[PDB]
């Protein structure tokens, strides 16, 4: 049901493309949402619970830690990214989180101590995802050396029927700071009989929303994968324009406490907001922050803090035994 063409896509991000990020970009705009990647052998441990108190369904690791956190509202829009290198094993976490989710991601950056340097491998692993779930199935790479070599592999993880491939437009071996190869990612699309996203233009390419289709163009590719400038503004979705920082960092803070995230990941992606501005008042106030409600009134929220943590005390006791 998840179709791939000419698409705004939130890339994956460790650390920052939890629940309050994704439901922040899918508020200005974004047509689809990954999730940061998720190693399969710790989702295996997992339970699936319904959060009825904060109505969302959670993946509960063995320590009590909610590692996967999802809603009603992005199940037709996010895609479930994982680290593997076991093809029944990526098959089991897949089943575990299918009915949740819209799609399943393999990171081929992840390794098998490159996925993508294997293609036995990377053809065992998707053509068994492709052919056990009902959800559609793509992977993310980065390209190789060698023009021709990145060609002929992209040719075989094409015809393990994946739906779609997003390219980021690097080798491995270069930082973020050498340019973006639009040649390459131009010369895959053409290639491919699948949608290729085109990955790898935050800052160098992409400032406003106006770029991002500019770069589909100098990429001839179908969709548009954003990760830096969306952590640093989610509102580069919007094609009438960013908003003000602060309107953007409220909302997701009022996310992040409506949907109880842990404090220091709340205040990792505030501070990769905040990154040109750490000495700002906020900055500073951020800095000293030891919990979501020093977070919350770092921004002029707590109230906000208060009233929404007594609304999920009470949802909590409206739930509980003693109320029925
Ligand atoms: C903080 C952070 C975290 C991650 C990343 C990047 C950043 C900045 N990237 C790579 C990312 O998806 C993307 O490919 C690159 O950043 C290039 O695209 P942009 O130019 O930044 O839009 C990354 N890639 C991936 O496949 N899975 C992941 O979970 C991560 N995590």
């Amino acid at each position: 049901s998840l179709c791939y063409h000419n698409k705004l896509i939130l890339a994956p991000m460790v650390r920052v493309g939890t629940l309050p990020m994704r439901l922040l970009a899918l508020d200005y705009g974004a047509d689809i949402v990954y999730c940061e990647e998720l190693i399969d052998l710790k989702m295996i441990q997992c339970k699936r619970v319904v959060n009825e108190v904060l109505s969302t369904v959670d993946f509960v690791a063995p320590d009590d830690r909610v590692v996967f956190r999802t809603c009603e509202r992005e199940q037709n829009r996010v895609v479930f990214q994982m680290g593997t290198s076991d093809a029944e094993r990526a098959l089991a976490v897949a089943r575990l989180v299918e009915n949740d989710v819209a799609g399943i991601d393999v990171n081929m950056g992840c390794p098998k101590q490159a996925l993508l340097s294997d293609p036995d491998k990377i053809e065992k692993i998707l053509s068994t995802l492709v052919k056990g779930t009902r959800r559609p199935v793509t992977c993310k790479i980065r390209i190789l050396p060698s023009l021709e070599d990145t060609l002929s592999l992209v040719k075989r993880i094409e015809r393990t029927g994946i739906a779609a491939i997003a390219v980021h437009g690097r080798k491995r071996e270069e930082r973020p700071q050498h340019p973006v190869s639009c040649e390459v990612i131009k010369a895959i699309a053409d290639t491919l009989s699948i949608p290729v996203i085109a990955n790898g233009g935050s800052h160098d390419h992409i400032q406003q929303y106006s770029d991002i289709e500019d770069f589909r163009q100098a990429t001839a590719a179908s969709s548009v994968m954003v990760a830096r400038a969306a952590m640093w503004n989610p509102s580069i979705f919007l094609k009438e324009g960013l908003r003000p920082l602060e309107e953007v960092m409220q909302k997701y803070i009022r996310y992040a406490v409506q949907y109880d995230n842990h404090y220091t990941n709340t205040k990792y992606c505030l501070c990769q907001m905040l990154r040109e501005q750490l000495e700002s008042p906020q900055g500073r106030l951020l800095h000293a922050a030891q919990s979501s409600r020093e977070i919350c009134e770092a921004f002029g929220l707590g109230a906000f803090y208060e009233e929404t943590t007594q609304e999920l005390d009470a949802q909590q006791a409206r739930l509980s035994a003693k109320t029925s």
